[PDB]
C-alpha cells in the first residue's frame, strides 16, 4: 500500500544503511516522557510511517539509539526516549511510548518542525528493551492499530499478551539472566494466538544482545527493517524477508506463526 526505495536484497538489509540521508534533532519540550531524539530520512519520496523506541529499566537512549539511523534509513521516523525516570515500570513506559508517538505526529503538523509534513500518522509502530520491549507489547494490547511491534529482550510481570493483534516480532538472547528467554520472551510469544509473531533468539546472546554496538546488526537490522516495511507499509516485497528463518547460524532458536512469505 506504501512501498518505498528499491527493491529489496540480503545485501542491502544487511548494510549499515538504506537508501536514505538521516538527520536527526533532539525534541526541545517533550510532552510525557523525559527526552527524545527523532531521526529522519531527509529525502524519502513520500510520508513515512514513525516508531517509537523505549529503553529498559535504568537505560537510556544510549541503549537502543543505533535502531534511529539503521530504520530511518529505510523510510521511517524513528523516535527514541529517555523516560521521565529511569526507573519507571512498563505500563509507564508504554504511556510515554505513545506520548512520544502522538508528539511525533504533531510536529508532523507543525511547519517550523524539521519533520513538518514528512509522517503519515495513521502508520506507526513500537519497539524497546527490557521493561520497554514490555512497555510496547502493552502500547499494542493498547491500541490495535499500531501496525508493528518488535520488541527486544522483553519483560513484563505478566506474559500474557494474549489479546495483542499487531504483528510482533521478538528479539530474544539466549544467555539473558536478566529476563531469561524460558521465563519471559519465550511465554510471552507462546501466548499471542491471534497475530502474525515471530521469535529469534541470539546464539549466546546476554540480555544486551541488540543493543547499540552489538555485533549481529546486519541480522538484527535486517529483521527489523524487514518486519517494519512488512507491516507498516504493508510492502509485500519484504514478505519473504520479514517472515523467513533467516538461516543464521547465529541464531538458536527461530519460530514464527501467521507469517506468509
Ligand atoms: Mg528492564
Amino acid at each position: 500500500s506504501h512501498m518505498r526505495g528499491p527493491n529489496p536484497t540480503a545485501a542491502s538489509l544487511e548494510a549499515s544503511a538504506g537508501p536514505f540521508t538521516v538527520r536527526s534533532f533532539t525534541v526541545s519540550r517533550p510532552s510525557g516522557y523525559g527526552a527524545g531524539t527523532v531521526y529522519y530520512p531527509t529525502n524519502a519520496g513520500g510520508t513515512v510511517g514513525a516508531i517509537a523506541i523505549v529503553p529498559g529499566y535504568t537505560a537510556r537512549q544510549s541503549s537502543i539509539k543505533w535502531w534511529g539511523p539503521r530504520l530511518a534509513s529505510h523510510g521511517f521516523v524513528v523516535i527514541t526516549i529517555d523516560t521521565n525516570s529511569t526507573l519507571d515500570q512498563p505500563e509507564s513506559r508504554s504511556s510515554q511510548q505513545m506520548a512520544a508517538l502522538r508528539q511525533v505526529a504533531s510536529l508532523n503538523g507543525t511547519s517550523s518542525s524539521p519533520i513538518y509534513g514528512k509522517v503519515d500518522t495513521a502508520r506507526m509502530g513500537v519497539m524497546g528493551w527490557s521493561m520497554g520491549g514490555g512497555g510496547s507489547l502493552i502500547s499494542a494490547a493498547n491500541n490495535p492499530s499500531l501496525k508493528a511491534a518488535a520488541p527486544q529482550a522483553p519483560w513484563h510481570s505478566s506474559t500474557n499478551f494474549s489479546s495483542v493483534t499487531v504483528p510482533t516480532l521478538i528479539f530474544a538472547c539466549e544467555n539473558d539472566s536478566i529476563a531469561p528467554v524460558n521465563s519471559s520472551a519465550l511465554p510471552i510469544y507462546d501466548s499471542m494466538s491471534r497475530n502474525a509473531k515471530q521469535f529469534l533468539e541470539i546464539c549466546g546472546g546476554s540480555h544486551s544482545c541488540a543493543n547499540t554496538g552489538n555485533s549481529d546488526q546486519a541480522l538484527i537490522g535486517k529483521k527489523g527493517v524487514a518486519w517494519m516495511k512488512r507491516f507498516m507499509d504493508n510492502d509485500t516485497r519484504y514478505s519473504t524477508f520479514a517472515c523467513e528463518n533467516p538461516n543464521s547460524t547465529r541464531v538458536c532458536d527461530f519460530r514464527t506463526a501467521n507469517c506468509s512469505l
